[PDB]
């Protein structure tokens, strides 16, 4: 059968301070999981992530059909074109059962310049209505704040761990113009749970979503305690176990480009389980212009030959790309 990742969980307690071999000992634990199956637990991150969990819960729990029509992002909502990312991702009863609310920076404000001048990826957030969603609006902003400041913090050791000075991400994962989201995800419980809601791998698993790479930076995921994702290693799929008090984080594809692929994005999936349960997300994007300069650490003057990818560029089509592959989520 199925067999289980190897999912060390490292204290990244060290990346707040001024221990500097204390960080270089995380560093070295981050290097060595990303140079595996690409997945490790942050544990010791500070944020309290049973009050995510509440709060996220009190929200898909409460919503009304009218208020997702109302959020709906414009796959859902010809009414709303400029909802691309931000906004109400909708269930359909016996066809998709996910469903989620996605939120970007709460720094894209109509003053913005690149709301102004209407870059593609940058939307200005949508919020239900306060008085019906009590504290929500503020549970979700801080909470964007909090995962951006542990995100910083593992950007620096992923930095340490290549041989880099600590800010080489860090100094592009800025709160004036990061591009990263938030996406709030149910999966809920189904009693029939409708096949067609049921993808088959090409080795037979049910799955709810089909093996992808993500697209970011790195992602700094929270999820309930329900085990779901597996991570492909050339022996096949390997079961990702669940923790619920850590944060599992893993490459995106734009670490893999930069690295020439030394620190590869991981291609995972997720199965079908029938339980409720959430999947939280931080996709730790940097600016729509942010360009890093590609290296090879296996190479002993570093040097690669692929071009600077700016970021935007980058997330365009890997935003798109992802939903031709594997559907509108
Ligand atoms: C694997 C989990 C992170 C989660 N899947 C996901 O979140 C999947 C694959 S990483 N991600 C996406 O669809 C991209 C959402 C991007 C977001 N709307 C945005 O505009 O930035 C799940 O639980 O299905
Ligand atoms: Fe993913």
């Amino acid at each position: 059968s199925v067999s289980k990742a190897n999912v060390p969980k490292i204290d990244v307690s060290p990346l707040f301070g001024d221990d500097q071999a204390a960080k270089m000992r995380v560093a070295q634990q981050i290097d060595a999981a990303s140079r595996d199956t690409g997945f490790f637990y942050a544990v010791n991150h500070g944020i309290n992530v049973q009050r995510l969990s509440q709060k996220t819960k009190e929200f898909h729990m409460s919503i009304t059909p009218e208020e997702k029509w109302d959020l709906a992002i414009r796959a859902y909502n010809k009414e709303h074109q400029d909802q691309v990312r931000a906004g109400y991702y909708l269930s359909i009863p016996g066809k998709k059962a996910v469903e989620s609310f996605c939120y970007l920076n709460p720094n894209f404000t109509p003053d913005h310049p690149r709301i102004q001048a209407k870059t593609p990826t940058h939307e200005v957030n949508v919020w239900p209505d306060e008085t019906k969603h009590p504290g929500f609006q503020d549970f979700a902003e801080q909470y964007y704040w909090d995962v951006f400041g542990l995100s910083s913090a593992l950007l620096k050791g992923y930095a340490l761990a290549l041989g880099k000075e600590e800010n080489f991400f860090a100094r592009h994962f800025k709160p004036d113009d990061t591009l990263a989201s938030v996406v709030l995800i149910r999966y809920p419980y189904l009693d029939p749970y409708p096949e067609a809601a049921i993808k088959t791998a090409a080795d037979g698993t049910k799955l709810s979503f089909e093996w992808h790479e993500d697209v970011s930076l790195i992602t700094v995921l929270y999820q309930s305690n329900v085990q779901n994702l597996q991570v492909e290693t050339a022996a096949g799929y390997q079961d990702i176990e669940a923790d619920d008090t850590g944060y599992l984080i893993n490459c995106g594809s734009y670490m893999a480009h930069l690295t020439n692929n030394y620190y590869k994005a991981p291609i995972h999936r997720v199965k079908w389980v029938n339980a409720e349960r959430q999947s939280l997300p931080f996709f730790v994007n940097l600016g729509y212009d942010s360009v890093i300069d590609p290296f090879d650490p296996r190479e002993p003057n570093g040097k690669s030959d692929r071009e600077p990818l700016s970021y935007g560029d980058y997330l365009q089509n890997g935003l798109v790309s992802l939903i031709n592959k594997n559907g509108q989520t």
